[PDB]
DNA sequence: CGCGAACGCG
DNA sequence: CGCGAACGCG
């Protein structure tokens, strides 16, 4: 499998898991930051993952873009594929935010369709994602 | 730590 | 028994 430059990718910083989330989509080729979610107070890392993911479909979606989308999180990929975030985190006050954005991604979802593929980047073979933290 | 995948009680 | 409940990464 090779590498589609013209795409768009997508991960997570975290501050401890469960812990500060946030989030961003990158260009693969240029770089350039064409999403970003600022810090949600508390949340999985497979949560922020998750809604990566989906705020980057609804990003080509409304740009009609065919670009697919590279997701390190295997993990994040199938509760995409699934449209269910299968997520232990507790639901309180403190993980209010997190998990209202999780249902609202769910509720997108199971509500729309799209064409973007979802691609399983690969550290192992191509290196650091575009979008990682660092 | 959180995930998916791989004992004990009725 | 046997059906649920309870390691390997990143
Ligand atoms: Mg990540």
């Amino acid at each position: 499998e090779e590498i589609i430059w013209e795409s768009l990718s997508v991960d997570v910083g975290s501050q401890g898991n469960p812990g500060i989330v946030e989030y961003k989509g990158v260009d693969t080729k240029t770089g350039e930051v064409l999403f970003e979610r600022e810090p949600i107070p508390i949340g999985t890392n497979n949560m922020g993952e998750f809604l990566a993911i989906v705020h980057g479909l609804r990003y080509l979606k409304e740009r009609n873009s065919r670009k697919p989308i590279y997701s390190n999180s295997q993990t994040a990929i199938k509760w995409v594929k699934d449209k269910k975030a299968k997520s232990t985190l507790v639901r309180n006050e403190e993980t209010a935010l997190i998990w209202k954005l999780v249902d609202e991604a769910e509720e997108w979802l199971n509500t729309h369709t799209y064409e973007t593929p979802i691609l399983k980047w690969q550290t192992d073979k191509w290196g650091e994602i575009k979008a990682d933290y660092g």
